[PDB]
């Protein structure tokens, strides 16, 4: 699709069998997502953000879909204010940026 | 143009004939530049994202180039590392999200 920015650029995305809400975000070098289990194994790891640095745990290899794109990548849980899929996985579903 | 993502997205942009770079963010309400002396009366704000908020100050009507685009609006200015567009800034150009 084309996606205006006139609202926030939410869609809809399926992980562990859930659907959720994530915002397309093209300032964000990976995709961090609410507090959730995804199945497997995570490791402890810091970002950074405007408000600074926080903690979030990482899952390699998640199958996400995204509007229905297939993305198998990284996945960081943790704190943010809104599930935000960064380049890691815009990159996958073939997301750019026009005007 | 069509920016891809696999790099940030980083271009330049011209505020009062001064070139700046800037990220090019679709997950940003507000655009952030970097602190800078504005002549005008701000009105003080608090802006939020990964890691809490921060205090920013607010300059409405502020005139920007982005890749030789002229888009005018509200800007605040805050400690950033870097300059950030962000939405409101982003439609006045025709800027889409595709995939
Ligand atoms: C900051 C702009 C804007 C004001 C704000 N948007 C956000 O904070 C976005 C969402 C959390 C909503 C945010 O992801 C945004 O795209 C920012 C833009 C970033 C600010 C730091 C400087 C570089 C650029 N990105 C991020 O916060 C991601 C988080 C992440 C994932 N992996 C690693 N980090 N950061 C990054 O990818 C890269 O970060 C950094 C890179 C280099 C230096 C840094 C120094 C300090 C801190 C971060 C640095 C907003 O709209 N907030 C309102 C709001 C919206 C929805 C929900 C709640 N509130």
């Amino acid at each position: 699709p084309q996606v205006t920015l006139w609202q926030r650029p939410l869609v809809t995305i399926k992980i562990g069998g859930q659907l959720k809400e994530a915002l397309l975000d093209t300032g964000a070098d990976d995709t961090v997502l609410e507090e959730m289990s995804l199945p497997g194994r995570w490791k402890p790891k810091m970002i950074g953000g405007i408000g600074g640095f926080i903690k979030v745990r990482q899952y390699d290899q998640i199958l996400i879909e995204i509007c229905g794109h297939k993305a198998i990548g990284t996945v960081l849980v943790g704190p943010t204010p809104v599930n935000i899929i960064g380049r890691n996985l815009l990159t996958q579903i073939g997301c750019t940026l026009n005007f």
